[PDB]
């Protein structure tokens, strides 16, 4: 059932690869594909773009890939444009399980005028924008791989892992969980729990929908997956439902998940947090403990993994 991954030397390695090319001379890698991951009523598009670096760029799952995208710097003429960083939503494997492709979930970034709506093309995201208007055969400048933060702790196969994503925010998770779920890694057997909360607009906004509802269909057992639709559902007090709100749902059973030592882990919004913040805090607390001294402890025992923008 465990899908067949090559070359096994990947898991040879002792330590995480970190800037193994920098902007100065970047790996020119390719496009193997682009696709739409989302439907006609979500808000804006996002893409899956396939990248073989031919193995010359190897990864950890968690890690990052960075971009430069054609052009010269508008604001340093004669220099060219800055990196931007996408969360590689691949195994080290990729997704043609071969050790030659990586994957990255990318939102095109659009500008509308506030009043009219009008779209101004060149207010758009560059780099977002190139990268879902690549097609197949199209040349990419990467750096990287970059990150350590959203590495998977993999030292307790049976440990448990709580995802937290908005949007975008997912791509690690994906590739945390085909290592837990799909592929056949002989030195890391998964048996413990995985927990996946994802945010998103609406129903025609969600991201691997299929691949995570087959997760729970085949180990019911080990993965979990609650969804907030923000634009669909509402939460308790009337607002917008988003992944806090899902995260109060099970505040007792995460805080007792966290306490048995749980690793946490956000990705997506820089905005979410401070909401996912006061909802952790009002458990702590009503149970007489200081969040305060809690989140240091959580944090202080490597449990706190946070990737946010
Ligand atoms: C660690 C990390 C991981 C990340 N992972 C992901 C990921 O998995 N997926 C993902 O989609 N993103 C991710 N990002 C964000 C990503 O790096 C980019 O910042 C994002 O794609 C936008 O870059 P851009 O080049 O498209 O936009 P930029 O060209 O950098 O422009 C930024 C914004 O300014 C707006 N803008 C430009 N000009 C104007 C103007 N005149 N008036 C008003 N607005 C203007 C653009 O519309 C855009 O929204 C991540 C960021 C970090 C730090
Ligand atoms: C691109 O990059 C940015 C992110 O795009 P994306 O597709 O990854 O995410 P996104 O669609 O902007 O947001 C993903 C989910 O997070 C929700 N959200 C917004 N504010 C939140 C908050 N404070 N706390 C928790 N959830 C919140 C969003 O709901 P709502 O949009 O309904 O608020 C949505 O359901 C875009 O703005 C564009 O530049
Ligand atoms: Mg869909």
């Amino acid at each position: 059932s465990k899908v067949s991954v090559a070359p096994l030397h990947l898991e040879s390695a002792k330590e995480p690869p970190l800037n193994t090319y920098k902007p100065k001379e970047p790996f020119t890698a390719t496009i193997v594909s682009v696709e739409s991951l989302v439907g006609p009523k979500a808000p804006g598009e996002t893409c899956h773009i396939v990248i073989d670096h031919g193995g010359n760029v190897p990864y950890w799952e968690g890690q990052s890939y960075g971009v430069i995208p054609p052009g010269e710097n508008p604001k340093k003429p004669g220099a060219p444009q800055n990196v931007r960083l996408y969360s590689i939503a691949s195994t080290r494997y990729g997704d043609n399980f071969d050790g030659r492709t990586g994957s990255l979930c990318v939102r095109r970034a659009v500008y509308y005028d506030p009043e009219t709506g009008k779209e101004d093309p060149s207010k758009n995201g560059v780099c977002s924008n190139f990268l879902c208007n690549s097609k197949p055969g199209d040349k990419i400048q990467l750096t990287g791989p970059s990150g350590k933060i959203m590495l998977l702790p993999e030292e307790d196969p049976n440990a448990t892992h709580i995802m937290i994503a908005t949007g975008t925010g997912v791509a690690p998770f994906r590739g945390y969980l085909r290592r837990m779920f799909m592929e056949d890694v002989p030195n890391y057997r998964f048996g413990g729990l995985a927990w996946l909360f994802l945010g998103v607009a609406n129903s025609d906004s969600l991201l691997y929908d299929e691949e995570f509802t087959s997760y729970l269909k085949q180990y019911p057992d080990n993965f979990r997956y609650d969804k907030a639709l923000s634009r669909e559902q509402k939460n308790r007090s009337g607002g917008k439902m988003y992944v806090q709100d899902k995260i109060e749902e099970y505040s007792d059973e995460i805080f007792k998940l966290l306490d048995g030592g749980a690793h946490i882990y956000f990705c997506g919004l820089k905005g979410m947090m401070p909401g996912i913040q006061d909802t952790l805090k009002k458990v702590a607390e009503r149970r007489g403990e200081s969040w305060d001294q809690k989140l240091a402890q959580l944090k202080k025992n490597k449990q706190w993994h946070v990737e946010v923008f």
